[PDB]
RNA sequence: GCGGGAAUAGCUCAGUUGGUAGAGCACGACCUUGCCAAGGUCGGGGUCGCGAGUUCGAGUCUCGUUUCCCGCUCCA
RNA sequence: GCGGGAAUAGCUCAGUUGGUAGAGCACGACCUUGCCAAGGUCGGGGUCGCGAGUUCGAGUCUCGUUUCCCGCUCCA
RNA sequence: GCGGGAAUAGCUCAGUUGGUAGAGCACGACCUUAAGGUCGGGGUCGCGAGUUCGAGUCUCGUUUCCCGCUCC
RNA sequence: GCGGGAAUAGCUCAGUUGGUAGAGCACGACCUUAAGGUCGGGGUCGCGAGUUCGAGUCUCGUUUCCCGCUCCA
């Protein structure tokens, strides 16, 4: 049984049974997803279960910059300070969902959405903060590279 | 002139001449580099018929922290406060007045509008490098911060 | 099974049993052992089943000379041609004794031999022909190294 | 009179050595240590009674002749090559000819490569005469010349 | 932009010296009793990124070009 | 003997323009529900062979010295 | 391994149809003008067995050395 | 989310014990040297409802905007 494709957090999405593992991920889809979508401060995509409003996996993006002190030389390299990037702020999957392969399909919907931000507006990379090391494994199999000074921070290149 | 177009190998910004000299070297020498490295998407208008650049505006991604960010800007907001960076907007000698600047602004505006549906922006944010350049924007609806006093936002009205 | 220490091939010792899998080795043994310890073309220690005259083991010695050509710049780096060795002429265990580790025994034995023969006379390196990879595995896990153009002859320098 | 066989090291004073045949001394004085070290041959030296001077040297080392320059009694029934071990050097100062050094030098030569005959396959001692004075020095101490090369003899050891 | 390093088999790499193409893993087949696990062998796969040059001879030396990596430079 | 190269963690190795040390394997503990083989993580682990010198500052540059490796040379 | 030869005086060798072991050299001595010659001594025929009236000699077995070929 | 403020003429604002809606700037004509002066026009008091004899004013609901704090490992 799989899920619908991505489309936008809006008023009529039950949240409210949301379980991802994570007390961060979960309690922030409940508490601001949507208050910030109307507000600005991201933008959140769900996947919900099949032919329900009952979210099983979100995504949620947002502008942002690094420091070059913060940066690998790898995406420091020629690039002004700071450096700008799109933040993947959340990723999470309803553990009920695990291992159906939601995760990868909200990834790769992200990255195709920062691509098409890319196209109008400067972006270098995109950068995620793994809350576990099952996530730090996940973003190094879909491409990412993890930093060398904060390890647990990984980054994908877009171009 | 021409309607607003990504910048390519093909503009000629040998003889582009603004006022500010950082803005006119920056288009001849990083806009294109900066193209290819993603650090900034840049937009020309152009003389009509040719591929002689008129003006143009840059956007990055950014953000600003609340402390030099107004109230305004940080209400209700993490930290730090999502933001798109207007960072180049110059218009050549031969067209200022023609209002060409405030239809860069605009599309520059729009654009950032129409990312904002994919991704968390709270406002569009420019250092402004003159005086002119200050009251230039916030003529277009721009409010300065509090703390630094050319650094200015435009929110985006979802 | 457990057997005596190295002593040298006599009329008495019973070499009519021995099998070792490889047959020039054991027809070696068998037809030409003796005669040639009597005519000094090699000289052959044996160990047999403690208290038998059952061969289990058996290693020939022979003294030998190898060109530069067909030797290693380490082994003829300000060296006469040829370069004096002494041959690992033959080298083969018991079926009935295989995996007691009594293979590597004799080669220890072998090669404390060659370094007190060294003693008196002008030796560079042991030299063996490898008759099997498994056997030049063998060889190179305890020290022998491959030649440059033969990789089934090998080299022990000594100290 | 002079010492008993004793290995060439450092200590021995070869400088003022000399037996009529130049190689030969050359060979002492330029390789006989570095050979020592090399595992190229193995020297033995008698000295002048209580000195380090030495008086005579015979070197030895392992070798192998094909059966084409061996003499039919040498490769009856043997492998091809034969292994051999090579007197490489035999030289007596000439302050000391006359006394019946080589014989000593000889003897003591064989009887080592008996003990090593003992250890490995040797089926005879091989030498290359320099002079004739040598060849027939060597056949008379039972060696056989080679019936291809006429300068190489052979010694059967039982 | 300056500097440095890399590119050799599907993957990871070795190749000091200017002198006949390599190893481990992967793949096809075979060997060990007929299948076969471990060990071994055979095979497919390389203009040694590409191109030009020196040499009797180039992975090796020379030059041009492509790509990647690492340090620094830098646009608030 | 002439020439070239090397020595950095228990092992195999990187280390840039002179700016205060790193990787893989190994080791101790943890994850794997627990334990266990594989895999992943965290962590500890160096007079950068030795000595001297230059330098504000040495893994880095100079010299000496110990050891090893590669090419050539060479004693039928 | 196959094949062939040798063993007799200190040395080199002879010893036909089986009948006490021969010649030169060498060694000791002598003759005279170191040489040549003469004189003198030494075997038991590698070993063992058998045939024979009788064996260095023939039959069989064996020891040692040598030569050609074979060969890992 | 907790707290506070705003809305009345094109603009800045007044209209406190609840009585046809007020001043300045600005706008049109005119006086004179385009500023000042004179004259003139413009609302329905954010919306809706309620109390009142009567609501710009009081009560409640509501719309938009603004300020301070809070905040998203
Ligand atoms: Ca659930
Ligand atoms: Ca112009
Ligand atoms: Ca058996
Ligand atoms: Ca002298
Ligand atoms: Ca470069
Ligand atoms: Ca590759
Ligand atoms: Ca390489
Ligand atoms: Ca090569
Ligand atoms: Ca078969
Ligand atoms: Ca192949
Ligand atoms: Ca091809
Ligand atoms: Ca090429
Ligand atoms: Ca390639
Ligand atoms: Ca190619
Ligand atoms: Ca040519
Ligand atoms: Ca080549
Ligand atoms: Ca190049
Ligand atoms: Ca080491
Ligand atoms: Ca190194
Ligand atoms: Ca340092
Ligand atoms: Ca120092
Ligand atoms: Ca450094
Ligand atoms: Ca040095
Ligand atoms: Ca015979
Ligand atoms: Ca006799
Ligand atoms: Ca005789
Ligand atoms: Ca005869
Ligand atoms: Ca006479
Ligand atoms: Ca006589
Ligand atoms: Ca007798
Ligand atoms: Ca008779
Ligand atoms: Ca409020
Ligand atoms: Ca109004
Ligand atoms: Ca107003
Ligand atoms: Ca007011
Ligand atoms: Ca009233
Ligand atoms: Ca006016
Ligand atoms: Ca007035
Ligand atoms: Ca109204
Ligand atoms: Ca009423
Ligand atoms: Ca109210």
């Amino acid at each position: 049984g799989r899920v619908t494709a991505p489309e936008p957090l809006s008023a009529f999405h039950q949240v409210a049974e949301f379980v991802s593992g994570e007390a961060v991920l979960d309690d922030w889809l409940k508490q601001k997803g949507l208050k910030n979508q109307a507000l600005g401060a991201a933008r959140t995509f769900v996947v919900c279960k099949k032919d329900t409003k009952q979210v099983a996996g979100f995504y949620s993006l947002a502008t942002g910059s690094v420091n070059h002190t913060e940066a690998t030389g790898n995406l420091r390299r020629n690039m002004p300070d700071p450096i700008p990037v799109i933040i993947l702020a959340r990723l999470a999957v309803d553990l009920s969902f695990h291992g159906k392969g939601l995760g990868a399909d909200l990834l790769h919907d992200a990255v195709l959405r920062c691509y098409r931000v890319a196209e109008n507006i400067g972006v270098r990379a995109i950068m995620v903060h793994a809350l576990t090391e099952e996530a730090k494994n996940f973003f190094i199999h879909h491409g990412f590279k993890s930093s060398q000074t904060q390890q647990r921070t990984l980054f994908l290149r877009l171009p």
